């Protein structure tokens, strides 16, 4: 699918952006391509921890439901209310519109774990290509 330079990314799909210190996640193009339609998303709430590798919300698609694990930890400072009135955003705008949340990184560092784009277009080939 199509990538972006700016961004770091977790095996599982889902980007994150730092700016300064706040960090904004959602799910990459590839994950909506493959997800399908999305009908619905299931946000976590203001003031919530998240924690690296734990899920925080999830994704529904006319198949199934998918669990998005947030790529860092951190305190969810904002949410995306706009997605509950239109899922699509996901698959229209995965990188723009398509943002889930907003994080204060409570263990920044975590971001070094995290792979960039070539790194990620190549898993996402390898993950392709093991069918
Ligand atoms: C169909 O909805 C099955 C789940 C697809 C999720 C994506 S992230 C799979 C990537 S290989």
């Amino acid at each position: 699918s199509n990538v972006l330079d700016g961004l770091k990314y977790a095996p599982s799909h889902e980007w994150v952006k730092h700016e300064g210190s706040v960090a904004t996640i959602g799910i990459t193009d590839h994950a909506q391509d493959h997800l399908g339609e999305v009908v619905f998303v299931e946000l976590p709430e203001p003031g919530v921890s998240v924690t690296k590798g734990k899920g925080f919300g999830a994704v529904e698609s006319v198949k199934a439901t998918s669990d998005v694990n947030s790529p860092i930890s951190g305190e969810v400072i904002e949410v995306n209310t706009g997605l509950t009135g239109k899922p699509g955003l996901i698959n229209s705008s995965p990188y723009e519109d398509g943002w889930m949340i907003k994080i204060k990184p409570t263990s920044p560092d975590e971001l070094e774990s995290l792979l960039g784009a070539k790194e990620y277009t190549k898993f996402c080939e390898e993950e392709d290509a093991a069918h």
